[PDB]
């Protein structure tokens, strides 16, 4: 039972975020890759790794989390050591004496300011180096020193990235190996025909955002003189004849030299946000040269203190006969008509067409009709109505890429995402001449209407419906009933009406649902409805009910909620959690579905669970009981359950574990009791006639009295490797003050 | 120094023991007492043994025991041997019956929310200097209860009694034999379908009736709820009120009234206040002739009268409002309709006294403003929660069909007339939204998504708003004269619009704020503000007060960024910043030097920080309360005096100080106030006890610290006992978390 890591054999040490001082010396001597990133590491030696021959992999970034040292030569005889992780380290320099062995290495945010040939010019084998993001911003720091050809002995380099330094100028003499260049905010004004000369493997360029554009920059930024572009020969890319990937965004372009493409047939991707391109976008002579383009992002080319009527598309968009995506954020417009489309109507695999934060005011929908193969329409963030440092160095820095719709409602088919607009009630036409949409998100349009089964009957096929933060007013119960095939709905965070008493709240419209599967009900503050007091579906699998009033619908006084759940009879999951419930009434508890393989009440404020209630649950696997009041636990578990496979205790008060406990249940593989109040477990909690099918157990955040009782169960553990217990380094003794901190684990008997 | 209690002086003498864990009366209070709250322990018995050494107990709270976080046993005459006992709270204890042998001497009883369903003269006759009694909520709903028995003449004793309260108990019969010195009289919710000409006429001293809730208006009911067969209204006999001329208040809410008999009202012409809400009204409110008997009504709810399911395009509002000439509030939520014209209010417009019109909650889509000017006198238009566009859940001693908070927050409507229009649909403001208003001084438009452009002319119908509440929309801060039309304007709050400052790729212009030169106090909490557009530093030379917790100085202070470390210094004239939960794991040097001097309070609670530069309090000469709980704080420095000559207040809950400095507490003489509590202190040495100087220290918290209880504590309590000038609260709670044995209890109580 290995420690202070965590070993996997597939053979991996994950050792990570444990509090650590120094690399342990107590690691298997079989492992090849070994995690110790955000520990307080602060001195590396030749005899840190001195154990470990076969090491392939390390990963040492930011230590000493809250300067890492590390010696000349440290790491020369790890002979395997093919990739070296040291970001956020606070390293002054590379490390001297690295082993010839490398292929991988990332020196990502330090304090390098020197790339020197002593430190690199040896490690032949290097595919991919990191050194971005060392000097940048307000940072207090040197410009940054490349000595003349050190990347030159590198002939098997395929990765390299400089990005966020300041670098002035393309470094001269790199190896035609390159497949991936990174120089992104590297302060390079100008790009010349010799610069990329002989790098015809490249497939990935990068070189935004030199000559950046600083209105409204989120981060210290500082333009090319005048507002001046960075300026690229004309043939700068000649021999380019492998680009893939194109980023020039953040480089103040006005003009785009179509002859920078007239030897680029394999560019796929073209990241152009954050520019000047209105002109060209208008005019695009550029488009011409890029028939197997897939990506175009023109995103943010706007131009501050301007907001016209229309956007203008050039005719020449027409000829990007490959494009399945194009993405406009922010070019900041007020009306979308038919006519301004055009050129994008019969490019035959466009499949999402992107035009959030546009400040859209009216949109002609009819216009989407005219379309081939369009999937995703993403309109979120428009005005329509009715009728410890700032940024990840391993993401995008233009762009989130996260889904635009999520893959769940979009895996449905067609989409269209209306989010976060002021479309306050739907008009009879909001939707009429639309295609035939499949997922639909209406999220956060603060939309106040009363729902009354005609509102979505210009598009009756919606599957997968969002409808969260909003204000809907519930007061009719054919509501959503024209969407037949309805799936998946989403009613999460429309409290507004629902808090208030007096108002009707009518949710009966959930039973005249054939195909619904999927009902999300979370954070409406549910307490009280009008007429029909349950919930009904034959169909129904998935009700999540956390965020709502159960302490107030199931109050000792009222009767009228007992059975609001009991007509759910297909249902498997039922999320209970954040109900402010203090104790269930076992009647109430008794007509919870029978179906049930999944229950939830978790984060609520349970004293007393009556565990004989489990008989009526023959189906059920997993039981959350996560943060409650909890004092203890039945003393006969099988009497009740045969079916429970997940038991979650963590943060409750349980101080005592029944005589038999834990060889009770033959169906438990996950037993949970993390911070909760035991201070051992008797010898008594580990006689068992049953052999354990226990596979994980949790108890870290436990106040152990580490004296000579908890033997008998340091014995069980030893003798039950099977059973897995993470975070031992957490697993630790209260008391006494010798043994105060450390690990249970690390006492002797 | 009193324990368990607080025992405080204010002329009086009263001992606060409450929610302190208590299983049994304490001996330990100090026998010289007027008023005694233990209320919310765990105690579990009484007996004339409790309080046997207490003569000079005049009150005794025992609410909510043993309030498991069964019932309490009283034994008889365990009150007796305190001879001054007056008033007596009993309240939520579970009680199978009134308890035998209460002492003679009581004025006050309350037997509120417990298991008594027999009124009896071997429990109540016997007190005859009772004027209030307080037995309400111990059978309703779907409790497990019995009706509620009134042995005969049970309260004819009680010749001294002003108030008797019933409700929510299952009577059925408003009982006979009262005495006539009752003044109010409550039996809401009691099952009382009837009510004769002969069940008040021994009462001319009626200033207030409760009948609330008998046969209720059922209907969308948030309670268990049985109406009467039909459903009837409560049948009210034509001279039920013959003889109640003294009657101020009248609560007839939610009992299914169709008609009101207009001479009902014949031998009450001082009625003030009427409540009439959760009835069927529609009809009586669009011809009344009741209303032709209330010259001196002061106030009018008929609120939730609408029929289901009725979406009238108007309300219909009889001519014979206008015979209301004392009329100085009405209350109309909830009758539900469309629309609202001027010639709809007439009967109300002539109305000499009408200050306040509330119609919250009436799906209203359309009103013409201009019919608030041939008003005369109102200060409060209620609009919120309309559709306007361009463990007992109920409290027992609450209003129960209203809430009783005010309509429109006081620190606004002291400004002037005021405009509620929160939680509506107003998702831009147009051009014509504010024509023909009156001068509204205290606007709210809450809750409306306002989604807009601010540019400085949305306000110009209504120049001379001094409080404007935009809080909880999605304003689009484009455009630098945003709002500078509103000269006059004192108070701004923009909570909770934080929609587009997430947005990091559009504008976020702050400038306006400097353009006001009366402008005290600003909002900007929850706004998630990381990132602004052009001018990074807030300006104004008038503003006093900035709340900025909620956002991301965390992000505008990052080590990388130079751009706002001047942010708040343009804010002259600024007293009290608001820094808090801005997730802040350090502040830069430079960044915390540049606040403004004039600071006199800075909260920068509920952040990350680990460490607190202390040499810097040496820029803010007039700084008297520093708040740095719900941090991650390590140590304070030893050197305090050093730094300051002016700070009283000094909050440091909830962070990780294991040490206190050499010669703390006694370092700065104008420190009344240090807190301590639920830090990491095992002791406390005779070192911070010099105690050198003369400290003004008033206030000391230490609950919350896991204290190891030994010898090294003892110079600590001596500390204690040799200055009680320091409050010290409690103690209750003030636990050694070590060794084993004093595990539990407070430090206190130890000794050699
Ligand atoms: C200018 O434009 C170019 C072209 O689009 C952008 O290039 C991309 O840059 C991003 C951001 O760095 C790259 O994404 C990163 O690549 C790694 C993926 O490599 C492969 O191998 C991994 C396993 O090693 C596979 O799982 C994966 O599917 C790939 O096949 C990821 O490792 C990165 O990390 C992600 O996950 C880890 C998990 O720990 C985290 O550390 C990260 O935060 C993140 O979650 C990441 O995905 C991307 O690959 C680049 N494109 C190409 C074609 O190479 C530029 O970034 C853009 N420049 C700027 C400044 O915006
Ligand atoms: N360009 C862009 N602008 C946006 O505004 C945007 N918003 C969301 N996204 C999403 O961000 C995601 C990242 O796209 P992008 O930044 S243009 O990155 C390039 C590549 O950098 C990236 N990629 C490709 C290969 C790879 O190995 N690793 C990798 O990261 O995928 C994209 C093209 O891949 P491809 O070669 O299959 S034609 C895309 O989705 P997925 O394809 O589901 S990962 C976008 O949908 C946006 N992308
Ligand atoms: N009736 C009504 N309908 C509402 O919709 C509403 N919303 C808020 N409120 C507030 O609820 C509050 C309570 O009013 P109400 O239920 S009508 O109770 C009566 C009385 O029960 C109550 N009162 C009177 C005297 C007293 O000593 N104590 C006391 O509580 O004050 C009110 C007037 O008495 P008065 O003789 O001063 S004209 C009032 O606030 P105040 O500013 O305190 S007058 C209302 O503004 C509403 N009241
Ligand atoms: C029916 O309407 C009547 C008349 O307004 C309501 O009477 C009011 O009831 C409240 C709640 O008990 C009283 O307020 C309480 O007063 C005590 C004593 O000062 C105070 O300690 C509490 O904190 C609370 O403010 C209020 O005084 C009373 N009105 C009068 C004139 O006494 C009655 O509650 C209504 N019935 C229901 C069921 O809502
Ligand atoms: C509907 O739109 C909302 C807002 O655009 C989406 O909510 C975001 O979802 C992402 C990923 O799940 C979260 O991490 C963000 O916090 C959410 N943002 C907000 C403002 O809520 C939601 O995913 C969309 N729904 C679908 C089905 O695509
Ligand atoms: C509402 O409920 C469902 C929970 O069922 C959420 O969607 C699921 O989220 C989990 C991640 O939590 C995914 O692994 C599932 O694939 C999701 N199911 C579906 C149908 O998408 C949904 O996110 C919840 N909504 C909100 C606003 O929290
Ligand atoms: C403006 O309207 C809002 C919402 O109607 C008021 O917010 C309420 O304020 C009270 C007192 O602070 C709270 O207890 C309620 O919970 C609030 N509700 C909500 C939804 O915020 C606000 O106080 C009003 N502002 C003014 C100046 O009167
Ligand atoms: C915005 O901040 C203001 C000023 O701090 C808050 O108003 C005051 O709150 C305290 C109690 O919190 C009162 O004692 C003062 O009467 C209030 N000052 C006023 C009204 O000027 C206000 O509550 C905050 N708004 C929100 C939504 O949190
Ligand atoms: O019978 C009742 C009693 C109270 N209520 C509502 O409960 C809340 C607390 O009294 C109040 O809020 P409302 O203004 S929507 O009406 C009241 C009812 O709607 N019906
Ligand atoms: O120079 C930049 C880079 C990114 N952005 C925005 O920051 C976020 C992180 O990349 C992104 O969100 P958006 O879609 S508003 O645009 C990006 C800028 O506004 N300016
Ligand atoms: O948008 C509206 C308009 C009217 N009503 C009415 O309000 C009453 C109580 O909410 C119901 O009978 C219903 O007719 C609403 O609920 N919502
Ligand atoms: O509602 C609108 C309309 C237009 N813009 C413009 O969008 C750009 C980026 O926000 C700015 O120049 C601004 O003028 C907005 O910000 N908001
Ligand atoms: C029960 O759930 C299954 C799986 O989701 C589904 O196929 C079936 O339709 C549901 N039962 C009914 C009666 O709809
Ligand atoms: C400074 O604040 C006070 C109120 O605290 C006010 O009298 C004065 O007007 C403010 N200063 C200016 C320049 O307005």
């Amino acid at each position: 039972r290995s420690y202070p890591c965590d070993e996997k054999k597939q053979v991996i040490a994950e050792c990570s975020n444990r509090r650590l001082q120094e690399v342990p010396q107590t690691v298997g001597k079989y492992v090849t890759e070994l995690d110790l990133s955000d520990n307080f590491i602060t001195h590396i030696t030749n005899e840190s790794f001195q154990g470990l021959q076969n090491l392939t992999k390390i990963n040492l970034n930011h230590n000493p989390n809250v300067g890492l040292n590390i010696t000349d030569g440290a790491f020369l005889n790890l002979k395997n050591l093919r990739e070296l992780l040291l970001e956020d380290n606070q390293l002054p320099q590379i490390p001297s004496g690295l082993p010839e062995s490398l292929t991988e290495l990332s020196l990502i945010q330090n304090n390098i300011y020197n790339i020197t040939k002593e430190g690199i010019s040896r490690l032949i084998n290097l595919k991919n180096l990191y050194l971005a993001w060392n000097c940048y911003f307000n940072k207090v720091c040197e410009k940054t020193n490349i000595e003349d050809g050190v990347f030159e002995t590198l002939t098997n380099l395929e990765l390299l990235s400089l990005s966020f330094n300041s670098l002035s100028h393309v470094p001269p003499k790199l190896p035609s190996s390159l497949r991936k260049l990174f120089l992104s905010n590297t302060q390079i004004k100008y790009i010349s025909e010799e610069d990329f000369k002989g790098l015809i493997n490249l497939t990935l360029l990068d070189l935004s955002g030199n000559c950046p554009r600083c209105f409204n920059a989120p981060f210290p930024c500082v333009p090319c003189d005048g507002g001046a572009s960075i300026n690229i020969d004309r043939f700068a890319f000649q021999n380019l004849t492998q680009l893939r990937y194109l980023n020039l965004s953040s480089t103040s372009l006005r003009k785009i030299n179509a002859a920078w493409f007239k030897n680029m047939p394999h560019l796929k991707v073209l990241d152009l946000e954050f520019n000047y391109l209105v002109g060209e976008i208008a005019s695009g002579a550029f488009l011409t040269m890029l028939p197997r383009l897939e990506i175009l992002d023109l995103s943010f080319n706007y131009i501050k203190g301007s907001y016209p009527q229309h956007i203008n598309i050039s005719r020449n968009f027409s000829k990007l006969l490959s494009l399945r995506a194009l993405h406009l954020r922010g070019y900041v417009f007020q009306e979308l008509r038919e006519d301004d489309f055009q050129p994008l109507m019969q490019l035959p695999n466009l499949s999402t067409i992107n035009l959030g934060i546009n400040f859209i005011k009216q949109i002609d929908f009819k216009l989407f009709q005219n379309f081939s193969n369009l999937e995703i329409i993403y309109l979120s963030e428009n005005r329509i109505s009715p009728l410890d440092f700032e940024f990840d160095p391993h993401s995008n820095f233009y762009h989130f890429t996260r889904p635009l719709i999520k893959p769940q409602c979009a895996a449905y088919g067609k989409a269209l995402d209306l989010s976060l607009n002021s479309i306050f009630f739907i008009g009879p036409n909001q939707f009429e001449n639309l295609p035939d949409i499949a997922c639909l998100n209406l999220s956060a349009n603060s939309n106040a209407q009363v729902l009354s089964g005609t509102e979505f009957s210009a598009i009756p096929h919606v599957k997968y419906l969002d409808l969260t933060n909003n204000r809907l007013d519930f007061d009719n119960a054919s509501a959503l009933t024209e969407l037949s095939d309805l799936e998946v709905l989403d009613l999460s965070y429309n409290s507004h009406y629902f808090r208030i008493a007096g108002v009707t709240h009518h949710l009966e419209f959930i039973q005249n649902f054939t195909n619904l599967k999927v009902l999300n009900l979370s954070h409406n503050n549910i307490y009280t409805l009008t007429d029909k007091y349950n919930l009904e579906s034959k169909s129904l699998v998935e009700l999540v009910f956390s965020g709502n009033r159960l302490d107030i619908l199931w109050n000792d006084d009222d009767n009228r909620y007992i059975s609001i759940f009991k007509g759910l009879k297909n249902l498997t999951r039922l999320d209970l959690s954040l109900n402010r419930l203090k104790h269930i009434p076992n009647e109430a508890f008794l007509n919870l579905p029978a179906s049930l393989t999944e229950l939830h009440i978790n984060d609520n404020m349970l004293k007393f669970f009556n565990w004989t209630l489990l008989q009526q649950f023959p189906r059920l696997e997993l039981l959350d009981l996560r943060g409650n009041k909890l004092l203890f636990l039945t003393d006969s578990l099988s009497d009740f359950t045969s079916s429970l496979r997940t038991l979650l205790l963590s943060h409750n008060r349980i101080s005592h574990l029944p005589s038999g406990f834990l060889s009770e249940v033959s169906s438990l593989k996950h037993l949970d009791l993390s911070s909760n109040l035991l201070k051992t477990i008797n010898k008594s909690a580990l006689e068992t006639k049953t052999t354990t099918k226990l596979s994980m157990l949790e108890l870290h955040g436990n106040p152990f009295e580490c004296t000579c009782d908890i033997g008998d169960f340091r014995r069980w553990m030893d003798e039950h490797l099977n059973v897995k217990i993470p975070r031992l380094v957490d697993v630790i003794c209260a008391s006494p003050g010798d043994q105060r901190g450390k690990s249970i684990v690390s006492l002797e008997l």
